[PDB]
């Protein structure tokens, strides 16, 4: 089943969201072709769509601010797919404003789930991990679908460059 069977309804979502959010956003989509099983087809359009959601909502900033932080004015959205061997891997990201770790971290502490002790050490995963902690900020959500289809998910963000979460789906 080629993916685009999901992907051809992002664009138009994407478009509405930016809109309704005041983003101006450059929306690229990649690896439309590939092929996966059908079960994976009908169940991981949920999941992109709040991925994408989050990417206009939460990361890429408005233009304005963007221009005031010297970077490239429009913000760019890419979602690719592709193989790697057996498996399918779908990429989103965009170039905004990140994740903030220590914004993260405070909150990690305001709900007693890492002393401050400990906080100096976590990787860089770990802390971005508790973003799938049920009920934390739902990334929670995007996960137990995932998981459902067997597959992994993860993210990667620095402050003032962008995100990108990264799902592994087997062959199934
Ligand atoms: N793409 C993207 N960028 C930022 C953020 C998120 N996803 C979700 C967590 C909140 C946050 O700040």
């Amino acid at each position: 089943v080629p993916i685009s069977f999901v992907f051809n309804r992002f664009p138009r979502m994407v478009r509405d969201l930016a809109k309704k959010m005041n983003k101006e956003v450059n929306f690229i989509m990649r690896g439309e072709d590939t092929e996966l099983d059908r079960t994976f087809v009908e169940e991981i359009g949920e999941p992109l769509l709040h991925l994408l959601r989050n990417a206009i909502d939460h990361g890429i900033e408005p233009k304005e601010e963007r221009i005031a932080k010297g970077k490239p004015p429009i913000g760019t959205l890419i979602l690719s797919a592709r193989h790697e061997g057996n498996n399918v891997v779908i990429e989103v990201e965009d170039d905004g404003r990140g994740i903030d770790k220590e914004k993260i971290i405070r909150k990690a502490i305001e709900k007693g789930l890492i002393d401050e002790s400990k906080a100096a050490t976590l990787s860089d995963q770990e802390i971005l991990n508790f973003l799938f902690v049920p009920g934390f900020s739902g990334m929670d959500v995007v996960k137990n679908v995932v998981e459902s289809l067997n597959g992994s998910i993860s993210i990667e963000s620095e402050k003032d460059k962008g995100t990108k979460v990264t799902i592994r789906l087997p062959l199934t």
